[PDB]
């Protein structure tokens, strides 16, 4: 069933990984003779290979993870190499956890982080969803590619009141268009070495696409490096309304499009980094006593489960936390982290 050919470039890249001192990917870590001997000869209905799943880790071997979803079914069908893979990703998360039910909660126990506008430049939510019954990115053809965006295409363009907008393919995009998304910072381009070693960007540009709401609150992505890409965001810290709006748009898609959720893992993703809730509720933050130091700050960060990014003395800190808590679980500890950085710059 599994090619000759395709298991010979497995053999080659499991002995590239072995020869390489340097290499220091998960990949490498896990796919052990075992596991490589336990997989290799399986193939998903939708036709994927282990290949489709770790090609890039054998292309890229300074990769950090190093492998890549096909489709839907491999997590499960290559658990051998995803568990352990996920396990140490996500600092935890055991062959036998299971994330909970989806939950976005009640917004109205959120609050602005910053009422004052002292601070927070900015506020983001962001969240991913592969649709039901599609390969991903490694294993669309371009058929699928174009089926599916005419049937994002039509649901975007039924989105009412705060969410009604413009849908810009990639296709055919025209210089004044994309210079207007690149001023917004909403234009993506084909992807890095990474993604194009997974197979991720093929036939490109067919079946992408911008969606924005006339307000510029709201912006969706269509087969970057998820099939969906659904980001809300404003100026200020008043993350219950861009959660709210967030939840609003989501719920929208889903009515005609159905969701990739695994029952152990969560919604699915190109991507095992991306997995569960798939949110990182982020802000754009100036606290330039704290970042003097920046390890009080780290340590504080760290201390609320929270990541510091870092594009003078602007930040970007998010939830670090993905997998095992819910939506309103993520975003919640990613407002009280927000609130407590506040509150002590206050007294720096």
């Amino acid at each position: 069933m599994v090619d000759q050919a395709v298991l010979d470039k497995l053999e080659a890249g499991y002995q590239k990984l072995q020869a390489s001192a340097d290499c220091h990917s998960l990949l490498k870590k896990y796919l052990t003779r075992q596991v490589l001997d336990a997989c290799k000869n399986r193939k998903t209905q939708m036709g994927a290979t282990l290949l489709d799943v770790v090609q890039s880790g054998f292309e890229n071997l300074d990769s950090g993870v190093g492998l890549y979803a096909p489709d839907a079914e491999s997590y499960t069908l290559f658990k051998e190499l995803f568990d352990p893979v996920i396990d140490d990703y996500h600092k935890g998360f055991k062959p036998t956890d299971k994330h909970p039910p989806t939950d976005f909660g009640d917004v109205n126990t959120l609050c602005n982080v910053d009422p004052d506008n002292q601070f927070v430049i900015s506020t983001r939510v962001r969240c991913g969803r592969s649709l039901q019954g599609y390969p991903f990115n490694p294993c669309l053809t371009e058929a699928q590619y174009k089926e599916m965006e005419d049937k994002v295409k039509g649901q975007l363009n039924s989105f009412e009141g705060e969410l009604k907008g413009t849908y810009y393919p990639l296709l055919g995009m025209d210089k004044a268009t994309q210079q207007q998304l690149i001023d917004d910072h909403f234009l993506f381009k084909e992807g890095d070495r990474f993604l194009q070693a997974a197979n991720a960007c093929r036939y490109w540009p067919v079946g992408r696409g911008i969606f924005h709401n006339d307000n510029k609150t709201f912006l969706i992505w269509c087969n970057e490096e998820d099939h969906l890409r659904i980001i809300s965001m404003q100026k200020g810290g008043d993350l219950k309304q861009v959660f709210s709006r967030l939840i609003n748009g989501v719920n929208h898609i889903e009515k005609k499009l159905p969701f990739s959720r695994d029952d152990r893992l969560g919604f699915l993703t190109f991507c095992p980094t991306n997995l569960g809730t798939t949110i990182r509720a982020s802000v754009h933050i100036k606290l330039p006593k704290l970042a003097a130091d920046r390890k009080k700050l780290e340590e504080i960060a760290g201390k609320y489960n929270l990541q510091v990014r870092g594009t003078g003395g602007v930040y970007d800190i998010s939830n670090k936390r993905r997998m095992g808590l819910t939506e309103y679980q993520a975003v919640k500890e990613m407002q009280d982290g927000i609130l407590e950085l506040i509150k002590i710059e206050k007294s720096m």
